[PDB]
């Protein structure tokens, strides 16, 4: 099973409108350039983020770690049993991604997706934030998080659980109208009470919004300040009521994709219990 | 196997002396009502204990919970293996008592027993007591314990070892008379020292009393007042032998049915060890 | 000034009755005789409890300690000018004592009170107690506190504060009647909440009671137990608004002097700020 | 497989000797009687030695405690799989020895060894030493160790480890003439470095000595004093070299048997490596 | 599978200059001969380096450690499904080597291997440096690492990880020349983030060097100043990339065989991932 | 006042012996010499022990520590106002010593002593002991204590304590008869409970014994079988009633002065209180 998100890589039609956004904003370190990627790091890997021009404005594919080359195998084992359409990943890709090998699939609705081991660190270059922010919280808890949109959830939650080896945390119903909501499943496959959630909301995108967890509340409460002169804010600072992130949420440069930025969360582990909630927020979170 | 006790319900001839007994008294906080039951909260789920009008003044049910959809079908295989009869939860009782799903049966001496996964959790409307209690030890552990009145511990023994996957952790001979007394099983199902204890006492009720658990001792000095103020205290504080909870007994408004209000007891782990003891108490627990 | 109280010396009629009262019951260690005087210990010290046959049947007299020689002198300057009598322990009272020098004076309302330094202790003798109790606590605290029985506490307030240099904590108006009520006033010299209290009680005793403080709550509860057992128990166990201890009281052999058994009370140091108490327990207590 | 040593029994020729040397001396709390054996507590459990008259002069018997019903069955069947003997005590037996069950049979060698589970315990009566002792360390690592004197620890060693589940911690080759030494195997069932070690030693006694493991090194110190008043120390303070005990050895009333009252040994898990040593003491335990 | 490395030999042509520098510059303790080789201790163990005269100007034969008598035996087992040669070293060697028993076989290069157990140690002995140095962090990690010079990397990791049990934490791709790199595998086999590195180097030695960790970093700072004014230090201080050891390099007396002096690396566990480096140092490790 | 006890000084007429015995056996780190004194450390000053040729075979100077220039002053100040003669340490002295500045004086018996400050460090030559001891304790407790001989404990008392500034800690009876003790002074002057005790014993040396606080219990009991080995064992091991301070005692060189060599024990502040004791050991220290 995965164990962890290691990489977003996102096609977008403003790429100085996201590399200022990544940087001066977010605070990530600007790390060169791979083709016409432009790379970002949070932390010792060469890079955590890749930002490419093009009409998408959207995820355009994500990477999925796992520990080791005997993983990789048993991974793609378990892509043939279920009938998982696949391609082992060549020489260019595995430079490109900087990784020692990987096995390229898309989820049941279009998302490439890039099961990987070995990717390259670089402590020799340590990690430099492009705005003031402590550090984030990465490690064996990957990158962060996202919100796949889903037209179909339960046939979402079946490849995940099932093929990927993600494990449900708990539900949200998010109420979308009077009497509509839709009820958000979140899924973990590592101490991150979540790596992925699935949704059936009604919005364009793959995903709704990424995630990046810092090290302080100030590290937060800097980076709403940040955003909102920027123009960015979409909502008040909050803190949500299953994983206990405490977080704001901002536009992004592309329509529709969100970023939150948040600390503190409840971490999983093997005596998690499934629950259900009616709000995302226990507290804050007001929409702006 | 049944991971903990997550609800009680009781059907009882005066509700609002049961009302004020659990808000005033206990402290637990009003949680509004679902039917004709009036619900009560102890932490962040929805409700833990509900009362509803009913000539039995006694428990009328028992929720068990486990910690997925997997796991509930686990359950409901160990049951038809065992040949014990039970029905799945319709989509009304399913919003009734606010879970994802249910299997309704009874214990070998009619208790009936609800298997459920999914509660629902309101971290939203924070938990807020009714009296001074600085909090309960719920969490993993669940709502805390009863006493089970059966004809048969024996019988009664094999069901809830075999089938529900509770663990003995001791054995009380609870003194009746100059020459008589009862052997009462203590079974943990996590690390609550006892989730059930099963006895075959003397007594018209299925079950001898229910406990709480609070975060301070100061917790307990202070609900042993009220409790006296009311006129309902059974014991004197006192400290167990087996799991060294230190408590007070009070009667609740239903005749022979207590409550147990107690503090700082041992925990069990994989490494426990079966033991005998010839009283209840180390210390006090005088009976007044 | 006084640094602690160090030892207590009792006249009383029925000598086994105290000698198996605090062994058996209270958990002291006999610690042999000095004249007519039975011995007992609660620690290190040689002695700090004397029991001697008497018609008194109350407290005979009180040690209290100070660092060193030079502070013996200071206190006898201090008596001198205040004008209070004194008369410097001769060899034989000293030896008697086991100290290295005291001055042997009476408080305002007769109470002989000895100032000395340099204690005997016995640790080739390690402490065992008589009944189960794992230690009292005692060091710079000194032996415990008791409740000074005064007809005038502004009199009373004036010597133990201007002359002895006792601070006041705290005060209780203990309610006596419908509409009459003592303002108990609760003196520190160290670190324990109070080592002396004083009140204008209508009993005819130079002291309500002695108080000793025990390492743990099960040394409460099972001492409890005992003096239960004796028949001797004069409240159910409570803890107090001021000190916060938990404690219960008991007879002693001597009509109307009670002992007073208690853990885990708050300590004082120079942040201390005086206040008010309407009630002399938070919880419990009950007069039995 | 055996979980730990819960209890031994000694048959003496002075009874008295005895029931001294285990108060007084070694500071073991009298525990009343059962039959004709006289009982000594440790700590909670209702008895811990056993003492009763015989010319024995020597252990009795050793019992093997396991955490359940169901962990004696399977040892029973360990037993019969391997062709070894046993009788399941009646209950005149279990009454005696205050258990829920028990196998009796025999070492290799003619020792007496009772397995057993639910053993009484008696926190209403809660321990108090004879002597000056702070406390024993038994609970999961059980009463202590002894050494078991065989005729040939091959066959010795097959039998503890491949029947009752023991496990070899190490070996030391204890020198006993200018070219002659014995190869002692430490050997353990939970974290107590040892419980039982296996010598070919030249002396007539089923055991060469049994160990109590106190709480503080004072503990140890103040003992040793105790039984050099009592003129039976044969070792001078030392410290080992495989468990790191820090002990002395003294003679009990009957010849050739010792007792080792020991503190602060290394323990032992998963990890441990098995190592051999040339001697038995890192510093000190020079004979006396 | 093997559990640590445990100790290795060297043959060397300057047995003097060898003794000068384990002893005064690297600080090992002195233990006597066996044979014609000279030992050397770093804690507890009888023996750690040992030293003979040869003209290889090598190491010898390597050390792997198991936790006892079965465990060799299944390493047996293994070594005969792998079809590798091995002998059963006769009593002379164990004594020679102080074990209770080993395997003789070799890498698929040469290099002499021995897997042992029982290992003796001699704590009435205890470790005393020659130089100034607080102590060497050994235990269940070992005596340290070697880099062994392969001219297979694929062959060789078949071996070490399939039959031996060693398991990749890493590779660094260390560069040779400007456009020529070797791919270094770094293999753990406990908490130690390796044991053995496997790097196909163009030296004509076994080993490129082997490596010894300090308890804190002044032992690193002083051992530097002890190795420069020997003449022999070949790196300035500088901290890995991969296991974040602090160190520096230093030649022994045999020509292309380096000595690495260490602190405070990480450690690794079950959830360690495998990564790629492109630099040997985060920083420093200069070459001079 | 006084700071603390940094360096003793001593005359001998085996100054080979004394070598021996300072390094090999107690575990000082030779360090030269200065002029015909032989230099020894135990830590990171220069020298702590200076052992020189002699008829004495005693102590012949003590340095008595202070923490700058004008503390020294103030010193000189406190002599010249007590009418205690002292000549300021000449530059050759100032060099020979390895401090900043001395006064040099005697105490009212004879014993030169030296109060100086700016003693030199050479952390550049890291302490090495010559035997096996982790470390002993000094810093701003000084090197250790001594026990003082003296005719007259009262006058030796004004002077140590109105002179120097030390302070009374406790006194403990040292029985010498049937019907005769000597009651020995223990004085302190920083948190060390004493760096020179006095005591009128009829023994024609300067000093009873000088101690050393190693860091370990196995340090002390490593240096026992060291001492005994060499045939000086005075004491058995023990631990004193005052300080606490585990130790044992052994013969130096010189007839009737001895070594104690000790650890772990209590240490003062502000607020001691002075206590008499009975003995000198709360356990063991049995004489041999
Ligand atoms: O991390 C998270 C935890 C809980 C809910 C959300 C969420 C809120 C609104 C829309 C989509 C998801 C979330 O992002
Ligand atoms: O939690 C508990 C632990 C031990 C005994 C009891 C008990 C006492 C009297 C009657 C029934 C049970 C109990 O409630
Ligand atoms: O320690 C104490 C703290 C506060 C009140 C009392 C007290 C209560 C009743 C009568 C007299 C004193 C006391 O003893
Ligand atoms: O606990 C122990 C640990 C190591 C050795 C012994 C031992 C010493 C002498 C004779 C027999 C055993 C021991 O008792
Ligand atoms: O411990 C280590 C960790 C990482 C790299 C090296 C290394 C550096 C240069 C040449 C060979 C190995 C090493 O020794
Ligand atoms: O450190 C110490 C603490 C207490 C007593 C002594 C002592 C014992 C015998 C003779 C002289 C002194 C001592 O050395
Ligand atoms: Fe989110
Ligand atoms: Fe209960
Ligand atoms: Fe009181
Ligand atoms: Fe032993
Ligand atoms: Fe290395
Ligand atoms: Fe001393």
């Amino acid at each position: 099973s995965i164990e962890r998100l290691g990489y977003l890589g996102f096609a977008v039609k403003d790429v100085p409108a996201w590399d200022h956004f990544l940087t001066k904003s977010v605070g990530l370190m600007a790390a060169g350039s791979a083709g016409d990627a432009a790379l970002y790091r949070a932390d010792q890997r060469a890079w955590r983020i890749a930002v490419q021009p093009g009409e998408l404005d959207d995820l355009a594919y994500a990477g999925l770690e796992v520990d080791d080359a005997a993983a990789l195998e048993r991974m793609a084992d378990k892509l043939r049993q279920a009938g998982v359409a696949f391609t082992r990943g060549d020489e260019a890709l595995m430079q490109q991604r900087k990784v020692m090998g990987l096995l390229c699939l898309q989820d049941p609705f279009g998302l490439p997706l890039e099961i990987y081991y070995g990717p390259a660190e670089i402590f020799h270059e340590p990690f430099l934030p492009s705005a003031p922010v402590s550090g984030f919280v990465t490690g064996d808890q990957g990158i962060g998080h996202f919100v796949r949109c889903v037209p179909d959830t339960a046939k979402a939650m079946a490849f995940y659980t099932e093929v990927l080896g993600f494990v449900l945390s708990d539900i949200i119903d998010i109420q979308m109208g009077p009497e509509t909501s839709v009820p958000a499943h979140f899924l973990h496959c590592n101490g991150r009470h979540h790596t992925i959630a699935l949704a059936a909301f009604p919005i364009p995108k793959r995903i709704h919004h990424f995630m990046l967890q810092a090290n302080t509340i100030d590290d937060v409460g800097y980076a709403f300040d940040r955003l909102d002169a920027a123009g960015r804010i979409t909502s008040l600072l909050g803190r949500h009521t299953n994983d206990q992130t405490l977080s704001f949420y901002a536009d992004t440069p592309s329509p529709m994709i969100e970023v939150e930025f948040g600390w503190g969360p409840r971490t999983v582990d093997s005596s998690w219990t499934v629950a259900r909630h009616s709000r995302t927020a226990m507290w804050g979170h007001k929409s702006v």
